[PDB]
């Protein structure tokens, strides 16, 4: 769909240049480097919500699921399966 | 696709009874009680990350974005905002 | 001083019965679960200091602050090692 | 005693210039970058318990805790507050 495109994407670039890309970068940094980013997100969502900044609420919903998807591609994962998992759950 | 009908659900018991659903007594707490899961979840993430347990990562992953839906319904946005956001980034 | 001796009390119910206070039967669910109460407390001091909720604010950093020592004291270690650590810094 | 020392000097650059040191940039920067860095400080808190690095453990509480005490600063609060309201519970 869409989120398809940018897990391939992800995997894509998995193992190349620390240089190459900004998620290339990150996959070099390590677990920790991703983490942080995937905590920060989520904060600043938390924080968005409360200032009622609908559209900063919004990129930063966005960078979370982003981060989070960078980080299921660091543990050989992928997004579909949390779409899947999501679809298990409701319906 | 799957994320919207999720999404439809959210918007359908957003005034719904308190004792209805999960979701519809999430709603009636108010935005704290959102936030609170989804900063659980979002630790939940991390911990499942370190503990290279890909299973309980990919649950809470899906638990996270899910909780993160529940926020945008509860702001009167929903997914597709937050999907053509990663489409306008990436792409 | 004061943490001194919650931290005193923390080792001491360390191993204890899991049914003798509520410091014990996080101690026995295990690390997972003081983590969770971490991230918790870190998220509603987010939460408080958005709301201006000074009262809410000193209760959860210090809700905060103590799961932080029931952490050290699961890892065998304890305040003061915090608190020194601070002074090595500052001053 | 050690965590006074720090707040009163806090206290003294709360209103210094934003070159004068780093904690005189954050509270020139505002409340949101004090929260930004005591979520990373508790997530890093989180990483660091889980790979069971003691030493960064400490590291990471003092700098939270110290942040902590940054954003009590910057809400007209300090310590003893947390101290006092720490005893008020446990004892």
């Amino acid at each position: 769909d869409v989120l398809k495109n940018i897990a391939d994407t992800l995997e894509a670039r998995r193992e190349a240049a620390p240089q190459s890309s900004y998620v290339a970068s990150l996959f070099h940094k390590g677990e920790d480097a991703i983490l942080k980013k995937v905590a920060e997100e989520a904060a600043e969502t938390l924080m968005a919500s409360k200032d009622k900044d609908k559209l900063h609420l919004v990129r930063e919903v966005a960078d979370l699921w982003f981060h989070t998807m960078v980080l299921l591609t660091y543990h050989g994962l992928r997004p579909e399966d949390v779409v899947m998992e999501l679809h298990r759950r409701e319906g």
